[PDB]
């Protein structure tokens, strides 16, 4: 496209991983009871605090602790552990079709309640006679279809809906959507409301400029399928710093059973896609 000031979204990691000690010593300890187990999922809680997001982070911290496996503002987010008891089988796990799979449950979710479509996996082998623990941690990104893209602008003329969002998503804390209805209240999503109102904003996990969560990805893809003659709307991305913006926004292809794509797997340090390694 052409328009001034229009650009292709872009986006940032959703979040960004801290593994306690504890949490490693809570898996060995849970291990060591399900040994004749080739691999297990286990479900864990993670409180996200986008209150206190540090200046030098890009994301929000993703914090995990022994508690894991079991405050005011923070935002619950449900994710899971699969642990692999065969070194094989975590090594040549094919991570594509595995982070597709995990994609395809929020999908499911997500059509059902677009509140829902938001998660992390941890992928893990722990050897225990070592104390060596190796790790992969997922947020199952989806762009369906894979080939429609968001071009926006800024539209400023939004800003003053920031602050009123930001108080919505404080009270709402299982919500990662709202939207106006017909007379500019501030509700939860309805996808019969917002096919006609076309305003919606996000609980945004990114704290870089201009550039939302990667979870964007998933929201639009909900919204797409939700109302598939949609093409202009009104992207709010909401922060709880100073950082919020608003977006003119235009779905577009650059190309009916649309393919998805997935992709989140968090790089390391050398940002590379590869796993990490913890040794106690």
């Amino acid at each position: 496209g052409s328009m001034s000031s229009e650009r292709v979204l872009s986006y940032a990691p959703a979040f960004k991983s801290f593994l306690d000690t504890s949490f490693f010593q809570e898996l060995s300890r849970l291990k060591l009871d399900v040994l004749k187990l080739d691999s297990t999922c286990q479900p864990l809680t993670v409180n996200l605090d986008l209150h206190n997001i540090p200046k030098s982070a890009d994301q929000v911290p993703l914090f995990l602790t022994n508690r894991s496996f079991e405050r005011t503002n923070e935002v619950p987010l449900q994710g899971s552990i699969f642990n692999f008891n065969v070194l094989d089988e975590f090594k040549n796990l094919d991570k594509q079709l595995f982070l597709h799979q995990r994609a395809l449950e929020c999908w499911e979710d997500g059509i059902k309640d677009i509140n829902k479509c938001v998660s992390f996996v941890i992928i893990s082998f722990a050897d225990l006679k070592k104390y060596r623990f190796y790790y992969w941690l997922g947020v199952p990104c989806f762009q369906r279809p894979s080939s429609t893209v968001l071009h926006v602008r800024p539209e400023p003329s939004l800003k003053g809906l920031f602050s009123k969002c930001q108080k919505w998503f404080d009270v709402n804390y299982s919500k990662w959507v709202c939207i106006l209805d017909a007379d500019d209240e501030i509700v939860n999503y309805d996808k019969c409301i917002i096919r006609k109102t076309k305003v919606l904003a996000i609980r945004d996990t990114s704290t870089m400029e201009n550039v939302p969560s990667a979870l964007t990805k998933n929201f639009l893809s909900v919204l797409q399928y939700d109302v598939p003659d949609l093409i202009d709307f009104k992207l709010l991305i909401i922060r709880q710093n100073e950082g919020s913006f608003a977006l003119n926004a235009t779905f577009a292809s650059i190309d009916s059973n649309p393919d998805m794509k997935v992709s989140g797997w968090e790089r390391n340090v050398q940002g590379k896609l590869a796993d990490r390694v913890v040794d106690l």
